[PDB]
């Protein structure tokens, strides 16, 4: 039947890492999330994620949505729509994506597991 990954939105990640168009809604695996050192400000979570074609390791939460992942809805495994994201690139060339708005279409325990084979993008 109807494959996993047909879910996700294979190619945004390219798209956004090439084109940058930010007027686009993808659908997206959360696949990891990891807190970072943010001292006296409030915690920022970086997020490993997945269009089902690649993985990118560079997307951040805006602060706003920390709830998301605070009250444990955005979270390994689950699958969001991205309504609102910034991109910001760094004098490396690495691209930051940062999510702003979004929506979690379907819980981390309806999926189950990491899908498909994605790679990560490096190109």
């Amino acid at each position: 039947g109807s494959h996993m990954v047909g879910q996700l939105s294979e190619g945004a990640i390219a798209a956004i890492m090439q084109k940058g168009d930010t007027n686009i809604k993808p659908i997206l695996q959360v696949i990891n999330i990891r807190p970072i050192t943010t001292g006296n400000s409030p915690p920022r979570y970086r997020l490993l994620m997945s269009d089902g074609l690649n993985t990118l390791s560079s997307f951040m939460l805006a602060t706003q949505l920390n709830p998301l992942v605070e009250e444990e809805q955005l979270s390994s495994n689950c699958v969001c729509q991205i309504h609102r994201f910034i991109v910001n690139t760094l004098k490396d060339g690495r691209r930051v994506v940062i999510l702003m708005e979004l929506r979690v279409l379907k819980s981390a325990e309806a999926v189950g597991v990491k899908i498909g084979n994605p790679v990560p993008y490096n190109e």
